[PDB]
RNA sequence: GGCCGUAACUAUAACGGUCCUAAG
RNA sequence: UGUACCAUUUUGAAUAAGUGACGACUAACUAUGUGCCAGCAGUCGCGGUAAUACAUAGGUCGCAAGCGUUAUCCGGAUUUAUUGGGCGUAAAGCAAGCGCAGGCGGAUUGAAAAGUCUGGUGUUAAAGGCAGCUGCUUAACAGUUGUAUGCAUUGGAAACUAUUAAUCUAGAGUGUGGUAGGGAGUUUUGGAAUUUCAUGUGGAGCGGUGAAAUGCGUAGAUAUAUGAAGGAACACCAGUGGCGAAGGCGAAAACUUAGGCCAUUACUGACGCUUAGGCUUGAAAGUGUGGGGAGCAAAUAGGAUUAGAUACCCUAGUAGUCCACACCGUAAACGAUAGAUACUAGCUGUCGGGGCGAUCCCCUCGGUAGUGAAGUUAACACAUUAAGUAUCUCGCCUGGGUAGUACAUUCGCAAGAAUGAAACUCAAACGGAAUUGACGGGGACCCGCACAAGUGGUGGAGCAUGUUGCUUAAUUCGACGGUACACGAAAAACCUUACCUAGACUUGACAUCCUUGGCAAAAUUAUGGAAACAUAAUGGAGGUUAACCGAGUGACAGGUGGUGCAUGGUUGUCGUCAGCUCGUGUCGUGAGAUGUUGGGUUAAGUCCCGCAACGAGCGCAACCCUUAUCGUUAGUUACAUUGUCUAGCGAGACUGCUAAUGCAAAUUGGAGGAAGGAAGGGAUGACGUCAAAUCAUCAUGCCCCUUAUGUCUAGGGCUGCAAACGUGCUACAAUGGCCAAUACAAACAGUCGCCAGCUUGUAAAAGUGAGCAAAUCUGUAAAGUUGGUCUCAGUUCGGAUUGAGGGCUGCAAUUCGUCCUCAUGAAGUCGGAAUCACUAGUAAUCGCGAAUCAGCUAUGUCGCGGUGAAUACGUUCUCG
RNA sequence: GGUGUACAUAUCUCCCUGUCACGGAGGGGU
RNA sequence: AGCUCGAGCAAAUGACUCUUAAUCAUUGGG
RNA sequence: CUGCUGAUAAGGUCUUCAAAA
């Protein structure tokens, strides 16, 4: 049947806010909310191709916080820091002009047990025409060899162009979603493809959270360095 | 021994309802 | 015949390519159109609005001066099986026996040489086939040489078959000796029991069924005792049995009579096996003539059940069942397996003869059974009594339906029996065996407010809301058993709004890309106006164009338009039920099986033992939140009757200790404990089913509209109304109506708000006006207690409906808001068949708060507290 | 009486069932 | 009226469903 | 412990493929 939001069940318990602030009113509340997600579906839908596992935002009475981590990030800084100006700007129009922007990209360390971009290059993979039994055993046997637990992926829709909708489903290890401690990191994405649109749904599990506490740590940003700038 | 209705072209009624008789 | 052919003879790519196919067999794919229509097809099968199968185009593939379609013949087809098949369950062993002709047939000797083998000779016309070569430019073709098969005659071979002449006993019979039998026919005899009749006792029913009714009975039934008559069948013995060729044979006896088993120093000396045709027997039903008739019972009559009952049940009841004599000649006549012969492990019973001599048991020869390896089989299974290794003979089979039908023939008194097709039609068949599920008015076990025990309701009345139907210009669309109907919609007067009428607009109300300037858009005031919009005004923030304000400009924007049966996402349901699978291994030709089943224990595929299985994943459980006790931290805005209360951390409960029994998991009881054996509640919902729901949250493939299906505005509509259903509220009342005083909550919410107090008003509320951005101020607690009154009535119940006067929100309250006051006072007195929820702070009942919200008959939804029950014996029934 | 003679059949509403029939409750028509 | 005596069939249009049948309405047709 | 217990319009998806990593 159906299963609750495996990011939704973990929240507040296991996992902090993707966005950490306090709003006045009821009216900026909603402002903020929406802004918020103008920045993050920018970010997302493009610059694609730099891979971003996931962005942050920390707003105050009046200050914007950004913290993007990115696996190649060498994309969002372009020739000699020529994107980040247009990147940047882009933002001040979504956000406004009044308020002072902290933008800070961050490398994130041993990205392939990140289930945003695998999804993401799964997508990918299927839009360009790329047979799905082969494209997810490499993504499959990818991730496995990145050194993590469990990973399932579910990828269901007009499977292979078919009239008829299918859906194929690959576990290759321990994941347990009915635990809480659990550290399970959920995304989906849609491929949009000629003949309509593919859900693809990544499950990764990165062992289990053995320190109570709601996170105010890293999560698969701290084996190599995170330390990349474009702040103040 | 009667009467009435009834089958996906028409037609008919395998079938159903009922009155009477000792039995039709 | 100026022909084949030849030549440096002029001209010149000039004079020349189609057909089938493209989903698989079978090499070769896309678009457009159609939309179970038009059409294709050798077979499977395509076409229901996304067709690689249809029609067209493009592309590609197979052949080519040919290519397809049609007809016929052969092969593939071992599918008439001599080479080269079968008959237990798929088509096929006659019902069984006695058997002439035919086929086959023990051992040895001799002769001949009919089959068999071999040498010589004659012939088997030429052409054709195969091999070699020559000639046409090579080939096709022509020519040339070689090249078999059968018959006859003659000459040899003698192993095998046939013929003839003989010998032998081992096959088969005969005799003597042992011997078991429900083998058969004819004639007598016997006892239980039913029925009828006769005679006694007796007094209201008997009979029959799921329940009854027809029926029998005071004319004395049923019952009981004695006797008589007649008919049919022969308890117990009676079997993990006997006899016969099969059908079949069971009380006792006599007579006549058939076959079989064992041992044979005896005799005949292959006399044997099978058997077309022929003859004999052949369950039961049926026929003809004559007898007989107790019981039972086709046909028939009545009573029931039933929608109907010509059936199942009951009461009667003729033929028949019985005997003699003549026919019929069919059966699931079955071991679904023809007979004969030789060989091939074993183990356990039982029956008969023989060897020993208490039984019992041992050996030998046979009959009848079970288990079981080799071997066979598609598998089930057979397995010394073969379905195994082989031979001989007979019968039979050749896809299903037509059809065991029709015609002809033979038999019969008759019903009918034997024999037995085709025309036509299908691609398979009421084919065989086995596997996984589903289902069973099939079993075993176990669960759930499922049944049971209770409480309170629903269906009856009025009202609110939703739906079906109908009406209308529209009554926008969706949801339709459980899993739709107070659902989407957590707010339809305008807006919402997607609908109708009407007035207006066109790169557009909104956006990007481009050539281009910014020295605007708003808002408001005038006039026209239903308002959209137009003509004039202040010409505006700003920052030189950043955003936006424009001109030009074609790509286009736009669509709550269709398709949830093209989809993503999300959700309902089985179901918080305990299931769903995988890797390796093993078993099986294979689907598949094992693990997952078996025994205990749980809510659990929870765990422990067992086990050709060993492990693993998802699901279960725990980790998460909250309530129940306590410690510590902190004491304001809580408390301040001093330790409540609020919120961080922590302790506590772990089958931890004990007794019982179990191998162990574990189950039950006790102690202490606030809490005991998932302590109560929540979040948490596996693979998948229902092509379940949503294109109208959002996104999106494809189709459709593009001065209109897109956009703005005003009015109407979503609120209609003979009706029907669902979900709720209010009642029909003294456990109550009205009035007065009055005590005790939790949670939540609040600066266009919560609104304390005061004044005004019969009241909704109005004015003034503090307090509170909140543990501080505000949001009246009601049921409950006491007192007064009503006194069982359509009422001081019940409030619907209706008229009038007012309050608030809002531009605006008529369609269509709600509140207050006054007045009127429908139905309804406990609700038919039938149904719903609930296992403790639960049902019932009483209030309070919040979400969407200017306002709202939300009586709806989500929450909080006050009072606070009854019952559970049990799984026989009911749903899952 | 709509059909055979107030009755039955038939008609309508509600139960019943996945649905229909059967079955059960109620109403009307000379 | 196309057929049987404005009615009922026949035909068409829609609703209905994956698409039909059936059903539901509407409807021209003397 | 044997009441009664009848029926369900037609055609249909759903396996694309292992060449291999
Ligand atoms: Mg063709
Ligand atoms: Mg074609
Ligand atoms: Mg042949
Ligand atoms: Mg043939
Ligand atoms: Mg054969
Ligand atoms: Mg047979
Ligand atoms: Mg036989
Ligand atoms: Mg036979
Ligand atoms: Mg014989
Ligand atoms: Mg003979
Ligand atoms: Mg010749
Ligand atoms: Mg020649
Ligand atoms: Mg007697
Ligand atoms: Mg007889
Ligand atoms: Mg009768
Ligand atoms: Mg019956
Ligand atoms: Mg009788
Ligand atoms: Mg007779
Ligand atoms: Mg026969
Ligand atoms: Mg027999
Ligand atoms: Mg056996
Ligand atoms: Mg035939
Ligand atoms: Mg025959
Ligand atoms: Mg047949
Ligand atoms: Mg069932
Ligand atoms: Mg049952
Ligand atoms: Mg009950
Ligand atoms: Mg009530
Ligand atoms: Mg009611
Ligand atoms: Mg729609
Ligand atoms: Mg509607
Ligand atoms: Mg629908
Ligand atoms: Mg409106
Ligand atoms: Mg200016
Ligand atoms: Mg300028
Ligand atoms: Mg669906
Ligand atoms: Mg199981
Ligand atoms: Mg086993
Ligand atoms: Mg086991
Ligand atoms: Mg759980
Ligand atoms: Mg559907
Ligand atoms: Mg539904
Ligand atoms: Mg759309
Ligand atoms: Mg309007
Ligand atoms: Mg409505
Ligand atoms: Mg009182
Ligand atoms: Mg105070
Ligand atoms: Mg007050
Ligand atoms: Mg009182
Ligand atoms: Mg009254
Ligand atoms: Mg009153
Ligand atoms: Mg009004
Ligand atoms: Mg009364
Ligand atoms: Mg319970
Ligand atoms: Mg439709
Ligand atoms: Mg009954
Ligand atoms: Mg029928």
């Amino acid at each position: 049947g159906q299963k609750v939001n495996s990011n939704g069940l973990r929240f507040g318990i296991n996992k902090n806010w993707i966005s950490r602030w306090t709003a006045n009113s009821h009216a900026q509340t909603a402002k903020w909310l929406i802004e918020d997600e103008k920045i993050r579906n920018l970010f997302f839908v493009n610059y694609r191709n730099a891979q971003v596992s996931n962005v942050e935002i920390e707003r105050t009475q009046a200050t914007v916080d950004v913290f993007v981590y990115a696996a190649q990030p060498a994309f969002l800084i372009g020739s000699e820091n020529k994107n980040i100006q247009k990147i940047t700007k882009q933002i001040k129009q979504i956000i406004g002009r009044t308020t002072n922007l902290d933008l800070t990209i961050n490398e994130i360390g041993s990205p392939m047990l990140s289930a945003r971009i695998i999804a993401r290059d799964l997508a990918n993979a299927i839009e360009a025409r790329v047979p799905l039994r082969t494209a997810m055993r490499q993504s499959l046997i990818k991730v496995l060899k990145a050194g993590a637990n469990g990973i399932k992926v579910l990828v269901s829709g007009r499977l292979n162009g078919a009239e008829i909708a299918r859906d194929k489903m690959y576990i290759e290890g321990n994941m347990p979603l009915s635990t809480l401690r659990a550290d399970i990191d959920y995304a989906l994405e849609k491929a949009q493809t000629t003949y309509g649109v593919i859900g693809v749904k990544v499950w990764i599990n990165r062992g289990m959270i053995y320190t109570k506490g709601l996170n105010r740590t890293p999560a698969h940003i701290l084996h190599p360095q995170k330390k990349q700038p474009n702040r103040q």
